[PDB]
């Protein structure tokens, strides 16, 4: 499925992920795309802070959703 991530500069990157991907997996993909170290990445979705060991489905993140780096 496709989701979008907004960086701290407002840039929007697209990611191909699976419903079961963990936040840790997503952070690794962001690192490959932008070079931002995982440990300095904090992701938010609908006002919810996302934990590394949980999956996208755990947060009801569906196709075309947008996450924010803060
Ligand atoms: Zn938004």
């Amino acid at each position: 499925m496709q989701i979008f991530v907004k960086t701290l500069t407002g840039k929007t990157i697209t990611l191909e992920v699976e419903p079961s991907d963990t936040i840790e997996n997503v952070k690794a993909k962001i690192q490959d795309k932008e070079g931002i170290p995982p440990d300095q990445q904090r992701l938010i979705f609908a006002g919810k802070q996302l934990e590394d060991g949980r999956t996208l489905s755990d947060y009801n993140i569906q196709k075309e959703s947008t996450l924010h780096l803060v």
